């Protein structure tokens, strides 16, 4: 039974990645594993490109401590100026697959005291749909708005014939 | 009854922005009328910059066109090297809501040729839950993707105390 390896130890995270996987390849089956490694960018990316590279970083050095999986899911949230939002990274052996999230307006008032390095800032969370459900009413969670992204990130290893290399 | 105007006579994206606001609002009342104004940007957006900008000029130009409604709203899809995305702005009378939906990759074959019309290739099967849709084995579609975008853009007028003017 092929394995995944998830670039994050957080149980939302690896959830996610279970939950876009198995609604993607239903006829399949795989053991999903959470490790922890570095992201080699701030803890808080400022930025869309250092967001997408701390992904990726994760997911190379995922391959390095634990060779042999089928698929390597990096997942980094950060911000850029007053949006957050967060990229899914996902890698076979061979392929690339990737999608960052719908974006978000966060408060003035919590990104100025954000930018201090203060996240736990959000409180004027991490279980009734983070930022983005407390946000939307509940109309959407970061669970859900991290699943599209996730579907979207398997595009080319849904469609082979379409993306190679 | 309120009205909001929709910059974009499309009924696709006219009924999307009515579920957003109906699933934000459950109850309240206005009616949605689908305009058609120039964006003032090329036919087919080839960067983030650009395509946030033509949905900025349409609504701007709707406000000018059709002044009185409460809630003005831009719909525009767009791409950057390998990617499409769409930007979603919502504007009032005092301030203004926006997004940037999930991104996705499109096919090497696709971006050859490029006239977001080479997707009628590899034919109107395309109305089935757009290139989203065909791409991800329907598990998304444009509508499902654009909603969640809609529902992110509203943010400022779902927390008015956390977003002033
Ligand atoms: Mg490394
Ligand atoms: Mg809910
Ligand atoms: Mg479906």
């Amino acid at each position: 039974m092929r394995k995944i390896i998830i670039a994050s130890q957080n149980p939302a995270k690896v959830n996610a990645v279970r939950s876009a996987f198995s609604t993607v390849f239903p006829d399949q089956e795989w053991e999903f594993i959470g490790v922890s490694v570095p992201s080699e960018v701030a803890d808080q990316p400022m930025s869309d490109e250092e967001t997408k590279q701390g992904a990726l970083n994760r997911v190379r050095n995922a391959k390095q401590r634990h060779p042999g999986a089928e698929y390597y899911v990096g997942l980094e949230a950060g911000i850029e100026e007053n949006k957050t939002f967060a990229w899914m990274i996902v890698e076979s052996d061979q392929q690339r697959g990737e999608s960052r999230s719908a974006c978000l307006m966060l408060p003035p008032l919590v990104l100025e005291r954000l930018r201090q390095a203060k996240g736990d800032v959000m409180d004027e969370i991490k279980q009734k749909g983070g930022a983005i459900g407390l946000l939307t009413r509940h109309h959407l969670t970061r669970s859900t708005v991290y699943h599209q992204a996730l579907i979207l990130a398997l595009i080319p290893f849904i469609n082979p014939e379409h993306y190679p290399s």
